């Protein structure tokens, strides 16, 4: 039994969080390298979260918006 994905989004999508793409990703190669990782840079806004990728691009991803979760916490990141 776990908190739903919206609750997880609220708990984990905070500045500094390390992420990769996740289940609902539909954003082509924006993660910048295969299996690329990134850092969340802000707070949730209308269910979207900002990420700066290690490859260097900055953009926004759904983590609740549209009922979709585009990211996953990166391997080795355990807050």
């Amino acid at each position: 039994g776990r908190e739903n994905l919206y609750f997880q989004g609220l708990k984990y999508m905070v500045p500094g969080a390390r992420v990769t793409r996740g289940l609902d990703w539909k954003w082509r190669d924006q993660d910048g390298s295969p299996q690329g990782e990134g850092t969340v840079t802000g707070e949730l806004h209308n269910g979207w979260i900002d990420v700066t990728w290690d490859a260097g691009g900055s953009n926004s991803y759904r983590m609740g918006a549209e009922g979709k979760f585009d990211l996953k916490l990166a391997p080795g990141y355990d807050p």
